[PDB]
């Protein structure tokens, strides 16, 4: 059932909260990067926390169920990993303009995108629940724009950061397309896949995004010299 995802998850986001602030480097601007990427983990774990226990667990008429508090945890803990994303390229450089604009920006569409994919949700089946789903995907589309055009460029100027922000935007960038796909083929979307379906594949990704991500993506910058 729907209740055993949910404690798995609990058990899992918070006890890796823990583990990424422990083991995760505190040398110069990896300081920063192992305390957002532990309080990414402990705002999942709330949520978690939250559906197991059936806060913000919304039912509509058709049966379909809309999570609050998996939305607001991806209102949150999404502009923080972009943030540290944003912010490794412009690491060891004081030199390089556009930081606090860039991630602002990037910030902004992604709200957008969690705050109209909330909306689609809501929505029933119809015209109003798949344009906000265009327009989220449009957001999501500038966020990726912003990603690898932009802010690579940033990456480029100087190495052997650059190398090292390309391949943990190429994680980010696959695994965060599985997350629309999900939605358009659980009971959010064409109903295609039962709800408990989307719970277990959304605890998966959660894993991948949080967690798994949290330690390849410190990998990757420990190897440059900044
Ligand atoms: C790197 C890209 C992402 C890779 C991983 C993507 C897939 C992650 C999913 C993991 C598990 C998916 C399958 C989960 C299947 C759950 C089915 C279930 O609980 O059924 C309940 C009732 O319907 C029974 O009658
Ligand atoms: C390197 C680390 C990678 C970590 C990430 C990869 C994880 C692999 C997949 C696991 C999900 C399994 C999903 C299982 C879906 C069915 C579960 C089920 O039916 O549960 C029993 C039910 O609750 C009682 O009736
Ligand atoms: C430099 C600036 C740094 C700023 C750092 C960013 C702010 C961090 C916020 C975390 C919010 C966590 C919210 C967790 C929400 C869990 C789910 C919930 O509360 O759901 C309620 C439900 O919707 C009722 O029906
Ligand atoms: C780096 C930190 C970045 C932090 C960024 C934080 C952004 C928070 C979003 C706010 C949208 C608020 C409005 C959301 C739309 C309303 C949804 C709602 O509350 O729905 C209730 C429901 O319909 C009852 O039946
Ligand atoms: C650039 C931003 C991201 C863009 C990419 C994300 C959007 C993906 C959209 C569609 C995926 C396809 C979903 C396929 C769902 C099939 C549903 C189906 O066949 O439903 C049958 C019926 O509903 C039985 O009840
Ligand atoms: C840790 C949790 C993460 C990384 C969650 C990510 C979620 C998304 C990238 C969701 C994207 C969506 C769209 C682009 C369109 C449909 C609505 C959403 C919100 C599912």
């Amino acid at each position: 059932m729907i209740q055993t995802p949910l404690l798995i998850g609990f058990i899992v986001m918070a006890l890796a909260s823990l583990a990424i602030y422990i083991k995760g480097a505190h040398y110069g601007p990896l300081l920063g990067h192992t305390l957002i990427h532990a309080a990414v983990p402990f705002i999942a774990a709330t949520a978690y926390l939250c559906m197991y226990l059936g806060v913000g667990n919304l039912i509509k008429v058709d049966g379909s169920v809309t999570y609050l508090a998996r939305y607001v945890d991806w209102a949150f803990t999404t502009p923080l990993l972009l943030a540290g994303v944003v912010s490794s390229a412009y690491y060891g450089t004081r030199d390089l303009y556009g930081k606090s604009g860039y991630i602002t920006a990037i910030v902004t569409l992604d709200v957008i995108m969690i705050v109209t994919g909330l909306i689609a949700s809501l929505a029933p089946y119809g015209v109003i629940k798949w344009v906000f789903f265009a327009w989220s995907c449009a957001a999501f589309a500038g966020v990726l724009y912003l990603l690898w055009k932009p802010v690579a460029s940033i990456a480029s100027q100087q190495p052997g950061v650059s190398p090292a922000y390309r391949r943990n935007v190429g994680f980010l960038t696959v695994l965060w397309l599985i997350y629309p796909v999900v939605f358009a083929v659980g009971p959010e979307g064409f109903w295609a896949v039962s709800d408990a379906t989307t719970v277990w594949v959304f605890l998966v990704l959660d894993v991948l995004a949080k967690v798994v991500y949290a330690f390849t993506s410190e990998r990757n910058l420990r190897a440059v010299p900044v």
